């Protein structure tokens, strides 16, 4: 636990062993150890940072001096403060005395030698200098060899590691060489930190008025980057002057990259500035990213660490690659590590206080440097009373009028060019060079961080794996799809297709849409694969933005795997039956009626793929539209092939178990009633928890109009299976955050016969009815939901956030607290959280269970796709995984976990024994034989 003014005196020493401005550090050391009241703030880490880098120089006199200076604050010196007297030895080549000597001092106090080059995380070069200096005492080197890395052994994880040769792991379509080609082209990519695409907006020829804004917007970039790069200069300045007085500043933060690069960067952070505005703090956290992005990228690029990176990738391709065969079958993560995995060093990002200090001083400079005539570029407004930066309206004009012919990405917001880096730890893989973070949410992001470092080694493993087989998923874009979106797109658009028309929140849209269809322009003849990150409950996300499978309707059909697989007897059924769910038609009916319905409905699946826009459109009126017509196109090509079940789809099916977390609460209560109603238990045709749910939101919705509510009077005959689906969803799901409730307040926008003067005040009414409701119905979300919403709120109480572990060994902190913790947020969120978990966990435990199969899996929301041909072998997968993860003790570890964790509270003793009186009393389950969901149809469908 180190201070704020602390943290930021180690990152200033540790900057400076980077930038070479040693004389800096060590001036800072010696003032502040001047200093009685400073002394105090110096750490034995700070004064061996000043020592480590002494010893790289050489500099065994200034060394020495900070010895001295150790003992004189009253520290001792540890193995790091021997390995730089070491080091120093070693690079002067001293004589076997003087090295005898220390190394008396070593053993004396005692600290072990061989405890060095083991527990210390130290360089290459580091470790081969402080080898040549105790090889001056003549070893017997005597090193322990590679100790072979451990697997995870946990109840759940045990089949997936172990040994037994019942494997076939897949391999990708492409051969080695290809695949070497394209981690260049990617590595190419990565080194210029930016990737630069053509617009798909249409361009008009450059007319009077278009020459004239690009000829304006080239002298004010020509006149911003001298502005900056004078404004930059002055500020370097000043705060050296700083140092030199004694006092930290981010001056060598300012030394780490070209004075150009930093200049180059703020100009295309001002490029890529949205009309609508940023928020502030947003703005300062994305500039240190890109400083901190680009500083890693050319300290690897001088340090030789990318031909490090480059031979270790081509190895590793063997594994991938449809030529090359490895000597025995492995994972990824295993594969890469026992190569001989160089641990990127360069690791270490700023903390806090020192990338908001950063990011804050480099958006001020941005906004005080730049101007234009009718004064500055960028103004400071203040709205959910968050500081934003919005741009000048006529400068965002002047850029529309320009109509820019190329659009520039950040290398690390575009899909990969090449399979990504499997995730080896927290803060390493996906992408190349730059660094990415296992989890991705900002609040409280330093926290929950720590907590996957404090981790026992093997215990991150299947959420590592599963993330690393969710990134090795090869893409390509659906060119059939794409080209009539690109028509829509670049004549007016089409908002009925969901195809965004040109200008309130229309610039955003629109934009949003031009980027993504310029990068699937790019990507078009193109494999690309999407590196996966993890929010702090456990939901997956790819980690570049603009370009992804996630999104819309649109977005999901302009994707298809790149790697295809035969139909084999029953993938053309289950094309036809994905159809048919993707339409929305059919929810009530079982599987062979669907096959049934696709058949009778044949002519205008082909009629739609022949002529979408010309025909009989019917797919247009399908719940999911661009799906629905990617997937008539892909009915349409199997039944003309030579032979339906030799052809090689593409097009990925998708299962999911309609409310997933309704299943989790009927698995955790063993509540018959709801493993009914969510299709736990087999049955013919499927059931529809939405039924039960709006007949019950009905009989209360009936009482509040039967008196004088209007908000109930207003919603007869509104209570329908989407309005009720979505409110089911935002009651499972929602912490509140409005997310949820603002797609319930879409659904009844979608109702053109509902007064929309009452759509807000009746998404609340609906939400308070659902969650009635759904309490009313079911005894194992009724005591589930009361049980962790009580814990939480006690912890809350107390004064600390909630925290727990999945079952997949997972940690897992909920973040709200107040700018002390946000004890509504805290209880509201807990059960929405700890389903997001088990969704996880079980989403997880089927990815990594159907990679053994050989299957392509990959999650989409509450969706799980394969391709037609391995649809049984996922959805086998999926039941098996959903009773053996409910088969575990989940609420008692939970409880047990919780106790431990927040029940030892000697300040507050009778609120800790009140609060373990309510952990303890777990919801005792019901009578519902889990085995039963591997024999249910409807269970994921
Ligand atoms: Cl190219
Ligand atoms: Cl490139
Ligand atoms: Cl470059
Ligand atoms: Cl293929
Ligand atoms: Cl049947």
């Amino acid at each position: 636990q180190l201070s704020g003014q602390q943290q930021r005196l180690l990152a200033f020493f540790k900057c400076c062993l980077l930038t070479d401005q040693l004389p800096l550090a060590h001036h800072l050391l010696v003032v502040h150890h001047g200093q009685r009241q400073k002394r105090k703030l110096l750490t034995l880490d700070m004064y061996n940072a000043v020592m480590l880098g002494w010893a790289r120089q050489g500099a065994f006199k200034e060394l020495v001096y900070v010895l001295f200076m150790v003992k004189d604050a009253g520290l001792t010196p540890d193995l790091l403060s021997y390995a730089a007297a070491l080091q120093c030895m070693g690079r002067q080549d001293q004589d076997a005395g003087t090295i005898e000597r220390c190394l008396e001092q070593m053993s004396q106090e005692g600290l072990k030698l061989q405890a060095l080059f083991t527990a210390v995380l130290l360089s290459e070069e580091d470790r081969a200098t402080v080898l040549k200096a105790v090889h001056k005492v003549k070893p017997t080197f005597s090193l322990p060899p590679q100790l072979p890395p451990p697997v995870n052994t946990s109840k759940l994880l045990r089949d997936v590691y172990a040994k037994d040769g019942r494997v076939s792991y897949p391999k990708l379509h492409l051969p080695l060489k290809t695949l070497q080609c394209l981690f260049e082209k990617q590595l190419h990519m990565e080194l210029a930190s930016r990737v630069c695409v053509v617009s798909v907006e249409k361009p008009t020829l450059p007319s009077k008025e278009v020459k004239h804004a690009r000829k304006t917007l080239k002298t004010l970039r020509d006149q911003w980057e001298k502005a900056l790069c004078r404004a930059l200069r002055e500020t370097k300045n000043r705060l050296e002057r700083e140092v030199y007085e004694g006092r930290f500043s981010l001056y060598p933060f300012l030394c780490l990259l070209d004075e150009r690069e930093v200049v180059r960067m703020l100009l295309q952070v001002l490029q890529a500035l949205p009309a609508q505005g940023e928020s502030f703090t947003t703005l300062a956290r994305e500039l240190s990213a890109r400083t901190f992005s680009r500083h890693v990228v050319q300290r690897q690029r001088v340090s030789g660490q990318v031909q490090a990176l480059q031979n270790h990738y081509r190895k590793y391709l063997c594994l991938l690659a449809s030529d090359a065969e490895v000597p025995e079958p492995c994972l990824p993560r295993q594969y890469w590590e026992a190569l001989g995995a160089p641990e990127a060093l360069r690791e270490q990002p700023w903390p806090l206080p020192v990338q908001m200090e950063l990011g804050k001083l480099l958006a001020e400079m941005l906004v005080q440097a730049t101007q234009m005539p009718c004064v500055p570029v960028l103004y400071h407004v203040y709205s959910q009373q968050i500081g934003i930066l919005k741009p000048h309206p006529a400068y965002v004009q002047l850029l529309e009028k320009a109509a820019e012919p190329t659009l520039t990405f950040e290398a690390v917001d575009v899909p990969m060019l090449c399979p990504p880096l499997p995730w080896t730890s927290p803060h390493s893989g996906a992408f190349l060079l730059s660094p990415t973070k296992l989890m991705r949410t900002v609040e409280g992001a330093t926290q929950h961080q720590e907590l996957l470092e404090t981790c026992p080694p093997t215990a991150l493993h299947g959420a590592l794996d599963a993330l690393t087989q969710l990134g090795n998923c090869a893409w390509r874009v659906n060119g059939r799809v794409l080209d009539l979106v690109l028509q829509l797109f670049q004549a007016k658009g089409c908002p009925q297709l969901g195809v965004p028309a040109p200008p309130r929140e229309m610039h955003s849209l629109r934009a949003e849409a031009l980027y993504r269809l310029s990068l699937a322009q790019h990507l078009r003849d193109r494999v690309f694969w999407l590196p996966h990150n993890m929010d702090f409950r456990g939901r997956t996300y790819p980690c570049p933005p603009h370009f992804n499978h996630l999104g819309s309707d649109v977005a999901r059909a302009l994707l298809e795997f790149a790697q295809g697989r035969p139909l084999g007897p029953h993938g053309l059924d289950w094309l036809k039956i994905h159809l048919v769910n993707l339409t929305g038609l059919k929810k009530r009916e079982p599987l062979r009626k669907r096959l049934a319905f696709a058949e009778e409905v044949m002519d205008d699946i082909l009629d739609s793929a022949d002529q979408p826009l010309t025909g009989r459109k019917w797919w247009m009126g399908a719940e999911e539209p661009w799906q629905t017509l990617a997937c008539c196109m892909e009915v349409a090509n199997a039944v003309r092939a030579s032979d339906p079940a030799a052809y090689v789809s593409h097009l990925p099916v998708h299962q999911d178990g309609s409310c997933n977390g309704l299943q989790h609460y009927a698995a955790l209560g063993r509540d018959s009633v709801g493993a009914a109603s969510v299709n736990l238990e087999p049955s013919d045709v499927p059931q529809d928890v939405y039924s039960g749910v709006a007949a019950q939101v009905e009989v209360f919705r009936r009482q509040d109009a039967q008196r004088g509510m209007r908000v109930a009077q207003v919603l007869e005959g509104f209570i329908t299976r989407k309005v009720v689906k979505q409110t089911v969803m935002t009651v499972v799901y929602g912490v509140t955050r409005y997310g949820g409730r603002l797609q319930i307040e879409k659904r009844l926008r979608e109702l053109s016969d509902f007064p929309q003067e009452f759509v807000w005040e009746a998404s609340h009414y609906l939400v308070r009815q659902v969650f009635k409701s759904l309490q009313e119905m079911f005894s194992g979300t009724r005591a589930i939901q009361h049980w962790l919403t009580e814990s939480a709120r006690l912890i809350s109480h107390m004064g600390s956030v909630v925290e727990w572990v999945t079952p997949l060994g997972v940690p897992v902190i909920q973040p709200y607290r107040l700018d002390k913790p946000n004890t509504r947020k805290q209880k509201n969120g807990f059960p929405p959280n700890f389903i997001h978990s088990l969704d996880s966990s079980h989403m997880m435990l089927t990815a990594l269970h159907c990679y053994r199969k050989g299957l392509t899996f990959v999650s989409v929301h509450d969706c799980y796709w394969t391709h037609a041909a391995d649809v049984s072998v996922m959805n086998q997968v999926c039941r098996e995984q959903f009773v053996r993860l409910h088969s575990e003790p989940i609420l008692q570890d939970l409880s047990r976990f919780l106790v431990k964790r927040f029940c030892s509270e000697p300040q507050k003793i009778l609120e800790a024994s009140q609060l373990k009186e309510t952990l303890q009393a777990v919801p005792k389950p019901g009578a519902f034989d889990l085995e039963q969901v591997k024999r249910s149809t409807y269970f994921f469908s």
